[PDB]
């Protein structure tokens, strides 16, 4: 399981947000590196609220999905902290924060070259899930990490890393899940049940929507029963003004999950691009 931390070790600092049902917060943890170095280090700590303790093992769960691969596009978990009573994840920190605002910020400052080496990457990362079998279940800009920005210097492209999808909408309630259209596929809006390898493909999708929309939420006009009514009348995305991926976003956001296409047909479609 994971690796423990003991909280003297560990500074709590500024908070960074809040995830579902978890307060994020930046801190530095002591510890001996390599070579016996003392080192202090950068780390983000979410802590699950104790309002919904009850969601422990789906919160630890997340994590020791991520932390049981390794790969260059997955966020690195140093282990859980000892606070006794509290549930506490003790993660890399990674210096420019969740894309999502990310791509807001930089609104005006991101072409399409950009837009595409980022799907390419999440595109990469989800190939190595698939590969493994291995459902997420959260893809979304705010859980992609920005760890380094695109350099002007030498035109060196940026590189993001994919976080954990924190509670698992298994056993998420009704009204969270219907908030999360359309990042969760309509099948898991019907039963959760049917949360499957198929569903990573719809939220690459949207997140691919995310993406080339400059940070814009889809749908979030729409109240929690309009998003509902948007699957019953089995609507799709607008296409962003962006809209050199708008085939691939409604390809990936087919409403029969079978027909999705695998990330290997994905990263060959945006491959088609340069
Ligand atoms: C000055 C403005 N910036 C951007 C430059 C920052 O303050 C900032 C914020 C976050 C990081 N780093 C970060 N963020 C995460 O989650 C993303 C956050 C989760 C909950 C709230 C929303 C973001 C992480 N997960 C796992 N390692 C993470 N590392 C770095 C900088």
């Amino acid at each position: 399981v994971f690796h423990k931390i003991r909280n003297e070790d560990l500074i709590f600092n500024e908070s960074l947000g809040q995830g579902t049902f978890t307060k994020i917060f930046k801190g530095v943890r002591r510890e001996v590196g390599d070579y016996g170095q003392l080192h202090e280090t950068e780390v983000l700590l979410k802590v699950l609220d104790k309002a919904h303790r009850n969601y422990s093992e789906s919160f630890f769960e997340a994590a020791s999905m991520m932390s049981k691969l390794s790969h260059k596009h997955l966020v690195l978990n140093y282990g859980v902290c000892v606070c006794g009573d509290e549930n506490i994840l003790v993660q890399e920190f990674v210096k420019f924060g969740s894309l999502d605002t990310y791509l807001k910020k930089n609104k005006n400052c991101i072409n399409i070259l950009w837009k595409l080496e980022v799907a390419k990457q999440l595109a990469a990362a989800m190939h190595f899930l698939e590969e493994n079998t291995l459902i997420h279940g959260n893809v979304c800009a705010k859980n992609i990490l920005l760890i380094r920005e695109e350099d002007r210097k030498t035109g060196n492209p940026p590189f993001i890393k994919l976080s954990d999808p924190g509670i698992s909408i298994t056993v998420l309630p009704k009204d969270i899940l219907q908030e999360r259209i359309p990042w969760v596929p309509p099948e898991c809006i019907e039963n959760p049940k049917n949360l499957n390898l198929a569903t990573d493909k719809w939220s690459f999708g949207t997140t691919l929507w995310e993406i080339c929309s400059g940070g814009d939420k889809p749908l979030s006009a729409l109240d929690s029963q309009r998003k509902l009514q948007f699957y019953e009348d089995r609507h799709q995305l607008p296409a962003p003004k962006a809209a050199e991926l708008a085939n691939l976003i409604n390809n990936c956001m087919d409403y029969e999950p079978d027909h999705r296409p695998s990330f290997r047909a994905i990263i060959r479609d945006l491959n088609s691009l340069f």
